């Protein structure tokens, strides 16, 4: 049973003819047309039950806000003596961002009912008529907009942004918690200060929040090694309680309990999402930050939630690695897998300190010789950038700082030194490694083999030579030492952050050719290498295509699955079922970021054609592995850098598909919903534009939205009356002309239109090609719009009195802001 929901709506319009009568609300009073409605004396009676709109260029719009979720079957509009000749009906969840539901609507006569039926009733909190053209110069006339449907009295859910989707979250009773400049934070333990620093690094710049450590503060962080959220874990659900946290907030207090220092950071990242997608603003905003009153109990399905980053094909400087860590942490990723060595590079300094007795190998040449090679454009005849890979390596100091920064964001480092294949950087770097059955051999009297095309995919370390395992052993110790120095500096506990795993690789031995005995090479190498890991009290990881050595690697070893169907992989099932192993899932088609993110893009096509956010979201790692939940550690995205030459171009591939993997890592199988996730991307995107992080503007995402934030104008330089008062964030702007910015000045003395200057440093571009080859940084997101007004002179030097009125209008966005 439907009804005209107009009578309980809060009505807004683009404007109105006269302040006296003909107000927008008179479209919403559910009154049947009067007798002789076309008569000037009926239509223009001072009390006629119709909206008379503003004049000017338009567009003219009439918007209803419903006290709840409306289910609308149809919209019936009784047009007056001036009718819309072109108009649309749009919905909004937030009241600022409008989506077309029906376009190409026309009235064709005065006092005419035009009925728009939805083939499926639409659920929304807002509906609006927007008209571009009308039948006369007279104000547009609406006797009635009847919105026929049912209302459900459900409030807006301020928990609706949280990604990943938490285990339990509900609104709590009362007003939200207001953050003031002096709001301090109390911690039960010093290992929770990294959680508070994460909040401080964002809220410091954005809202001017010091968040000083204090005693008896209204925001508390309590470490509780027994914190129990299993009350919220259904029979069909599964968690890793070590990363469990609860948040209970109200108008006076925010109470965080965390099972670990790691979960403290998770709790912090949830609070930052709740505050909103402007917390990473680079300018102090004018609006106050709120934490809504909520009740959260959260923990991740999977304990292993990672990204493989490959600097080996193309180096990433430390500052870029930090920028990836920030966004990994923001989505509660807890593992940074460093593929440090390849056929085309070694990316970390290894010194000659603390070698075994008898070991005179010069390890300094590894970085010196193989840090100065990279992926070669010329050895591709495709779309790959004209530029070779970035050369270089992290010094020991930088790598330690890399570890400390990861740790302070709750992310552990897992090193990979890939062998016995994908090992050419090791043979090119160390003369001593060129011995035994190593492939290829150096040329006559050359102590290292040449970096030439013929080496790629044919590398093998000497699986039969002692020196291979001596050198491997020394690299593991140096990595070990630098990671321990990294964690120490972090103040995070070694007991959470020191990941006792070493990744040996074992993938694609001799995929392009080589010297034969592929299986014998694998079994010997991963056997002996496996023992190096076991003796260092670590668990071995190998790629699934290395499980020729399934019997040789230690009991309880881990496979990282990436190629084929793990569920029907005999060697995977034997390791899981016969050798108490475990699995990390990185099936290419769901986790490999170089797989092109869309059919409009240029990139790798073999896994799916385009592996979209659907391919990254819509899979069950445990079912895909064909094993039981207990035997699945979790997941890893893979950033392989054959074709990657900048952070910007990496971020294009990483985002927002990484936020899908984060949800696969963390959220319960039965709380997964792709459409629900898809809806949350718009705010994810607003936060990314604030971070200055790039992302693919994927066509399957339907939640691309705009957002306005007032700037704290008192912190801004006035230059010639001109000052930054606002910022507008929307993915995909090729310019600002589609937006109309207006501002008015008034003091407590003297109404005056101020000149607005919208300033967007950069426009949105998709991938650009030159001579068939990807241009580096071709694909980039438009900037956030800096909204400047020019104040008059009389008001350039008037102390603050001056409240400002800023309006932003597009076909798909409207906001009026006031402070
Ligand atoms: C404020 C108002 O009522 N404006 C309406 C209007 N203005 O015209 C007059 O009121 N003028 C007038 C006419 C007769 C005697 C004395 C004065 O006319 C607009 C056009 O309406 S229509 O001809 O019926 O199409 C109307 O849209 C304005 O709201
Ligand atoms: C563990 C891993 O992924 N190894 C390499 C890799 N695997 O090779 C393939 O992708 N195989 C393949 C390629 C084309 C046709 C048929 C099979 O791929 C990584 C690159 O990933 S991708 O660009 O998304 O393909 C590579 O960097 C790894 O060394
Ligand atoms: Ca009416």
């Amino acid at each position: 049973t439907v009804s005209n929901l107009a009578t309980m709506a809060t009505v807004t319009a683009s404007g109105r003819e006269v302040s006296s009568g003909f107000g927008p609300e008179l479209a919403a009073d559910n009154q049947d047309l009067p007798d002789n409605p076309t008569d000037k004396s009926v239509h223009n009676a001072s009390g006629a039950s119709r909206w008379s709109a503003d004049r000017g260029s338009g567009p003219w719009w009439l918007a209803y806000e419903f006290p709840g979720e409306a289910t609308i079957s149809s919209v019936n509009i009784a047009w007056g003596n001036t009718y819309a000749t072109n108009y649309s009906i749009q919905t909004s969840d937030d009241g600022s961002n409008w989506t077309d539901v029906k376009t190409g609507l026309k009235a064709t006569a005065q006092a005419q009912w035009v009925k728009t039926t939805f083939d499926t009733p639409i659920k929304t909190r807002h509906i609006r008529m927007i008209a571009t053209t009308k039948s006369q110069s007279w104000s547009l006339s609406v006797w009635e907009m009847r919105t026929m449907g049912t209302i459900s009295a459900v409030a807006t859910d301020p928990l609706s942004r949280l990604t990943p989707r938490p285990l339990y979250a509900q609104s709590a009773d009362g007003e939200a918690f207001e953050l003031k400049k002096n709001t301090c934070v109390s911690v039960s333990d010093g290992s929770l200060l990294p959680a508070v620093d994460v909040m401080r690094d964002e809220l410091g710049t954005s809202y001017g929040l010091k968040l000083a450590e204090g005693t008896n503060c209204p925001i508390t962080f309590t470490l509780d090694e027994n914190l129990d959220v299993t009350g919220h874990v259904g029979s069909a659900q599964s968690i890793t309680a070590d990363e469990a946290y609860t948040i209970v907030s109200d108008a006076d207090s925010v109470t965080v309990k965390a099972r670990s220092a790691t979960a403290g950071i998770w709790a912090a990242q949830t609070l930052l999402q709740l505050i909103g997608p402007w917390t990473n603003s680079t300018v102090k905003l004018a609006d106050v930050a709120f934490i809504p009153a909520v009740n959260i109990a959260d923990a991740p399905r999977y304990q292993w939630r990672g990204v493989l980053v490959d600097p080996a094909r193309s180096f990433y400087p430390l500052d870029e690695m930090k920028q990836m860590i920030d966004v990994m942490s923001a989505y509660k990723m807890n593992t940074l897998h460093l593929h440090l060595s390849e056929d085309e590079g070694f990316r970390v300094e290894i010194t000659n300190d603390g070698r075994a007795d008898g070991d005179t190998t010069d390890y300094t040449q590894l970085a010196i010789k193989s840090g100065a090679i990279s992926y070669q454009s010329a050895w591709t005849s495709n779309w790959s950038p004209a530029q070779d890979g970035r050369t270089g390596y992290w010094t020991q100091s930088e790598f330690i700082e890399l570890v400390a920064y990861a740790a302070d964001h709750g992310i552990a480092i897992v090193p990979e030194i890939d062998g016995p294949g994908h090992s050419f950087s090791l043979l090119h770097g160390l003369a001593e490694l060129n011995t035994g059955n190593s492939n290829p051999k150096p040329a006559a009297g050359e102590d290292t083999p040449a970096f030439i095309q013929s080496a790629q995919g044919r590398s093998s370390l000497a699986t039969d030579a002692d020196i291979t395992y001596t050198v491997l052993g020394h690299i593991m110790d140096q990595l070990d030492g630098m990671i321990d120095k990294g964690i120490k500096a972090s103040t995070m506990p070694a007991s959470e952050l020191k990941r006792m795993y070493f990744h040996l690789g074992g993938d694609e031995l001799f995929l392009s050719g080589g010297a034969g005995n592929k299986t014998e090479r694998l079994q010997e190498y991963l056997g002996r290498s496996g023992a190096l890991v076991k003796e260092r009290d670590k668990t071995t990881i190998v790629w699934n295509d290395g499980l020729d050595a399934v019997d040789q690697i230690p009991e309880g070893s881990v496979v990282q699955h990436w190629t084929g169907n793990a569920a029907n992989n005999a060697s995977i099932q034997k390791l899981l079922n016969q050798r108490n192993g475990k699995i990390i899932m990185s099936p290419a088609g769901n986790t490999y970021f170089p797989q092109r993110p869309g059919t409009e893009t240029t990139g790798v096509t073999w896994a799916c054609g385009a592996c979209t956010t659907s391919n990254f979201y819509q899979w069950n790692p445990t079912s895909s592995a064909g094993t039981t939940e207990d035997k699945v550690l979790g997941v890893e995205d893979a950033l392989w850098s054959e074709h990657l030459r900048s952070l910007n171009d990496a971020e294009f591939l990483m985002y927002t598909r990484m936020m899908a993997t984060a949800e696969v890592g963390w959220t319960q199988q039965n709380r997964k919903d792709y459409d629900n996730w898809n809806k949350r991307v718009g705010d994810i995107a607003i936060d990314l534009m604030n971070r200055g992080a790039n992302f693919h503007k994927a066509t399957e995402v339907t939640s691309w939205k705009g957002s306005y934030a007032a700037v704290d104008a008192a912190e801004q330089k006035v230059t010639d009356g001109k000052v930054l008062v606002g910022r507008y964030a929307e993915p995909g702007l090729t310019g600002t002309d589609g937006l109309s910015f207006t501002a008015t000045y008034t003091a407590e003395g003297g109404a005056v239109n101020l000149p607005v200057t919208p300033d967007m440093k950069q426009t949105y571009s998709q991938q650009q090609l030159k001579n068939g080859r990807l241009v580096v940084n071709g694909a980039h997101m438009n900037s956030i719009v800096d909204v400047y007004v020019t104040l008059p002179s009389d008001v350039l030097a008037a102390d603050s009195v001056g409240r400002l009125d800023v309006s932003v209008s597009s076909s798909t966005y409207h906001h009026h802001h006031h402070h």
